[PDB]
Formats: structure tokens, sequence, C-alpha cells
DNA sequence: GCCTTGACCCTCCCCTAAGGGGAGGGTTTAGATTGTGTGCAGTCTGACGCGGCG
DNA sequence: CGCCGCGTCAGACTCGTAGGAATCTAAACCCTCCCCTTAGGGGAGGGTCAAGGC
């Protein structure tokens, strides 16, 4: 049986048989020496059936080679099974994210706020945890901290890139009684003089949105991130962070400012 | 200023999985078939070499 | 060997623009080889950017 007849018996392409002969998965029963013509046999079909049976389970080709040439490989079927359930979990996550994306696109004609899930590494910060009378007043006590720390900690170099964020320890929304905590990432440890203390913040997987524009429409992004959290079955594991990437310090226009809100979450 | 130094940065080339697509090359093919197929040309005049007759 | 008619070969003005020539024609197989596909990774080779050190 030539390769054209075998490809019609097997209902597979000829190039598939060429590839399987090249890699050594399915070798023809007899190859004509002068022409090169591959000839196949029923005993090759009995093996192509096994190849197809394994390949329909999503096994990679090299896994199929290992399974059919070397027996007692029950660890490879377990690896493929665990990977299949992991991919199923990831696929359910992706499905929820794309359903949410369509309900939002069908909600507002322009999408102002995309949501991205990113992992934040561990870091060394100096932090001051304090009760703030108003969000407008929160901005006032930060530049005092910025000069005082550089005067009190000489040669202290902030990391690059600059991770300067806020920990919202409030489990509910309020305007005037915010128990907030100002953090700023630094390269190495230091002295803990004053109300400013040093600490490490654990690496977290967090869903983040970057808000461009003034600080009054941030409630939109928070409700959106909360909406994302309720829609996609995540649970808030830690306090939300507020990372100030660009602001009045690089650019004078207040509507081009940008900050990224991070929601530490786990899928539950 | 001349000279190193460590960190960055660029393009370019090759690699990934499982074949698809195509180019460019071989091979045979068993009713019987058995000799091509066009023109075209109104030149003249020298001049040379040769079959054939004497 | 000597001469006569026959076969053959070689020559024949310079400017612009138009300006070529146009028919006829396997198919089904197989092979190898080369490039292609994600979304980038890895490395070689070669440049470049601020630090300073004398
Ligand atoms: C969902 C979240 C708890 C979890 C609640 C509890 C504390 C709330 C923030 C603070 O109020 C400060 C600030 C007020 C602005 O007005 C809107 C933005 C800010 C960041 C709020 C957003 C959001 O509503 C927070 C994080
Ligand atoms: C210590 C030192 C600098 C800043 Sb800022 C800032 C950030 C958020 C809100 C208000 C101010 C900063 C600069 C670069 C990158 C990230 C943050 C800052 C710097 C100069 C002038 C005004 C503000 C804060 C603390």
């Amino acid at each position: 049986s030539q390769i054209g007849l075998f490809s019609k018996i097997c209902r597979v392409t000829i190039k598939t048989l060429h590839y399987y002969n090249k890699i050594g998965l399915l070798v023809p029963a007899y190859i004509n020496p002068d022409n090169g013509y591959r000839f196949y046999t029923s005993d090759q079909l009995m093996k192509f059936h096994q190849i197809a049976s394994l390949r329909q389970l999503g096994f990679t080709i090299t896994e199929i080679v290992t399974l059919t040439q070397d027996e007692n490989s029950c660890h490879i079927i377990e690896r493929r099974r665990l990977e299949i359930q992991k991919q199923i979990r990831d696929m359910a996550d992706m499905l929820s994210r794309i359903n949410h994306y369509l309900q939002h696109k069908k909600k507002e004609r322009i999408m102002l706020y995309q949501a991205a899930l990113k992992e934040i590494p561990e870091c060394i910060v100096y932090s001051k945890r304090f009760i703030v009378p108003d969000f407008s007043s929160y901005i006032k006590l930060i530049p005092p901290i910025g000069q005082e720390v550089m005067k009190a900690n000489p040669g202290l170099t902030l990391t690059t890139p600059a991770y300067c964020f806020t920990l919202y320890h409030d489990k509910e929304y309020k305007e005037k009684n915010m128990d907030v905590e100002f953090c700023e990432a630094v390269n190495d440890f230091g002295k803990n003089e004053g109300n400013i203390i040093f600490q490490v913040i654990p690496a977290i997987t967090a869903v983040t949105v970057i808000h461009k524009g003034p600080y009054d429409s941030l409630r939109n992004a928070y409700i959106y991130l909360m909406q994302w959290v309720e829609d996609n079955g995540y649970l808030l594991t830690n306090s939300p962070r507020e990372s100030y990437i660009d602001g009045i310090w690089n650019k004078q226009d207040s509507a081009e400012w940008m900050t990224e809100i991070q929601f530490p979450v786990e899928k539950v």
C-alpha cells in the first residue's frame, strides 16, 4: 500500500505521513530503495490508530513517541491530566473575562477602562499609616515626607522603576475617615526613625486598571474593579494599592495624569 | 584632555510544533496507429573548379 | 590531357520616427527540499552611554 492509498485509508494528509516517518513515529513497512517510495501495511495502520487515539487527547507528538516506544509511562498520562485540568481552570477564567468584556462593551460604547491581571514582586518600602481627614488633604502631607526622609536618610536611593503607592486599609467606602497608608518602594532596608517605618510588602497577584485623568473619577474605576471582582469570582486578599505613575511632577496638565489601581485577588 | 568599565542597546540569524504549501524533479502509462512537408523566385556579373567529350 | 559548359560563390549609399511577431502544446503518482506558520527566546557580533580613573 503506497502512501496515497494509506493516507486515504487513514484519512490523513500525505505530509503527515512524511512527518511521522521523519520523526520516527510511524515508519513505513518497506521503503523502496531507488525511488524512495514508502509502502505501508496493516501493521502500520494498527499503529496509526494508536497515534490518533493519543493525539485526540491532546498529547504532544514527543509524548506520543515516549508512550508508544517506552511502556510503564503512567506519570506522563498524569502530567497530561493535571495540565488539562489546569488549562480548564484557566479556560473558565478566560471565559468569565470575555463574558465580562462583552457585557461592558455592550454597556458603554467606548471602553475607558481595561482590566489586566499582573503579578507584583516583593518590595522594600518606607510607609506611614495614618488616618486622613479627606482625600484632598491626603496630597498635602506627602511632600513633607518626601523632603524629610531624604534629609533623615542620607544616600537612601529609591528603586527603579519607582513604585510609589497607597494601601487602603478601609474595608468600606467613606470620604472623611480614610485609614490610609502611604508606601514608597526603596532599594535597601534602613532606619525606622519617626512615624515612617520600613517593611517588605509580599509579592501579590493583582488585577490592575490604569486611570488616566483627574482624581475625581477614580470611583468609576474602583466600582469597575469591584464589578470585575464580583463577576469573575475573585476574592480580595489584601489591601488595595494606588500606584502614582505620572502626575504633576512630570507634566503640568492634570487631565493627562495617570495612576494604576491594584486589587490583590485570588480566584475563589 | 587619553583611557577603561560596567551596563545597556541594536540588528540579524536561527529556533520553537506539527505539519501546509509549493517547487522541481523522477517514474510509468499495454486496443492500434509505422516516410516531413514548407516554400519561392522579375540579380547580374565575374570568376573558379570540375565532369565529360574529343 | 586539354578545353567547354555547368555548378557555385561573392559584392552591391547614411540623417528623423516607427519599431516585434502574432499556430501548434498530458496526467497521475511519488520523492526531496525549502520556506512558512505562534509569539517571541537565545545568542553572536558590533555599537553606545554615561561613570569616572589618571
Ligand atoms: C516622596 C518623594 C516624592 C514623591 Sb512624588 C508624588 C506622588 C504621588 C502623589 C503626590 C506626589 C513622585 C515623583 C516621581 C515618581 C513618582 C512619584 C513628587 C515629586 C516632585 C514634585 C512633586 C511630587 C512622594 C514621596
